[PDB]
DNA sequence: CCGACTGCGCATCAGC
DNA sequence: GCTGATGCGC
DNA sequence: GTCGG
């Protein structure tokens, strides 16, 4: 990418904000100006010229000079060989384990990897699954495996009941080549935003991916997101996939459109264009689209026919998928 | 200057 | 138990 | 940290 030195350096002090400072917005701010920037189809030559693009300011252009003109940044040099922000930083690689908990391990004496594994006991259960897959989630999924988990999960989705519909959506959807982890969304006519006529709806198809070995543990797990871990066959003799994230999201079918744009993104993207539909009036979430009252309270939900029918509400260009991956 | 920053399901905890 | 807040991840 | 009004 043209301009990878600047977007790494800003993801960083984003996750150091988050991870230790805990300043949520720092986190959000720093994030929308690594996103704008790695789309900016110029490599930047000053700070300036970055101040142009919304979202980045003074700050972050005084940033980008030093790094430009030295290759580094002191301010993340310094966290860089900071212990206990080098701790809190790793422990939060840990799925489960966030800002707070990885604090209060590092206050505790637990810090590293050995440390983790000799205090299971401390943990609480999605920590520990983060914890026994922490190398398998970090690697990354190609399509062609993804194409194989997609065939497995509307297979065994299809046995349980033909009309289920599943829908892969995440940065799958968006064409990526390869993916962090797995996020189906959900629907059966059964379900919709007027009744619920049968229940155990996702169960029943967690608990088939379960009987078919392809879902091996649970994150979390209630009656419309589900969460957990699952695996790709091997065959004879061969070395077995790593273990993978997978999320699974019951949408009302009636919902659809506003659920699969959600489910879609990217992150970034669905709060650039939420934050685009607030100063239009109108505030999405994954389930409707509603106008915001004069007072700033959410009236009824409006019709919704296709995806685009959001972005022409909100006066948008309708952009395809793989032009989402902000 | 300064209020506002996208939106929410599930797990966990506090207070009653 | 319920209710509401916080953590976490999405 | 950035920005709109
Ligand atoms: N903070 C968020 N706000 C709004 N939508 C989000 C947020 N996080 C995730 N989403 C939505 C958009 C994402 O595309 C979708 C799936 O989440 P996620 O799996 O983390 O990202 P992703 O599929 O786009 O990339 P990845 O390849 O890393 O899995 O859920
Ligand atoms: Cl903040
Ligand atoms: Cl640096
Ligand atoms: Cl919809
Ligand atoms: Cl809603
Ligand atoms: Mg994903
Ligand atoms: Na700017
Ligand atoms: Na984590
Ligand atoms: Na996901």
């Amino acid at each position: 990418t043209l301009n990878g030195g600047i977007t790494d350096m800003l993801t960083e002090l984003a996750n150091f904000e988050k991870n230790v400072s805990q300043a949520i917005h720092k986190y959000n701010a720093y994030r929308k100006a690594a996103s704008v920037i790695a789309k900016y189809p110029h490599k930047i030559k000053s700070g300036a010229e970055a101040k142009k693009l919304p979202g980045v300011g003074t700050k972050i252009a005084e940033k980008i000079d030093e790094f430009l003109a030295t290759g580094k940044l002191r301010k993340l040099e310094k966290i860089r060989q900071d212990d206990t922000s080098s701790s809190i930083n790793f422990l939060t690689r840990v799925s489960g384990i966030g800002p707070s908990a990885a604090r209060k391990f590092v206050d505790e004496g637990i810090k590293t990897l050995e440390d983790l594994r000799k205090n299971e006991d401390k943990l609480n259960h999605h920590q520990r699954i983060g914890l026994k897959y922490f190398g398998d989630f970090e690697k990354r999924i190609p399509r062609e495996e993804m194409l194989q988990m997609q065939d497995i999960v509307l297979n065994e989705v299809k046995k349980v009941d033909s009309e289920y519909i599943a829908t892969v959506c995440g940065s799958f959807r968006r064409g990526a080549e390869s993916s962090g982890d797995m996020d189906v969304l959900l629907t059966h006519p059964s379900f919709t935003s007027e009744s619920t006529k049968q229940p155990k709806l996702l169960h029943q198809v967690v608990e088939q991916l379960q009987k078919v070995h392809f879902i091996t543990d649970t994150l979390s797990k209630g009656e419309t997101k589900f969460m957990g871990v699952c695996q790709l066959p091997s065959k004879n003799d061969e070395k077995e996939y790593p273990h993978r994230r997978i999320d699974i999201r019951l949408i009302p079918k009636d919902q659809y459109y506003c659920g699969v744009l959600y489910f879609t993104g990217s992150d970034i993207f669905n709060k650039n264009m939420r934050a685009h539909a607030l100063e239009k009036g109108f505030t999405i979430n994954e389930y409707t689209i509603r106008p915001l009252g004069v007072t700033g309270v959410a009236g009824e939900p409006l019709p919704v026919d296709s995806e685009k029918d959001i972005f022409d509400y909100i006066q948008w260009k309708y952009r395809e998928p793989k032009d989402r991956s902000e």
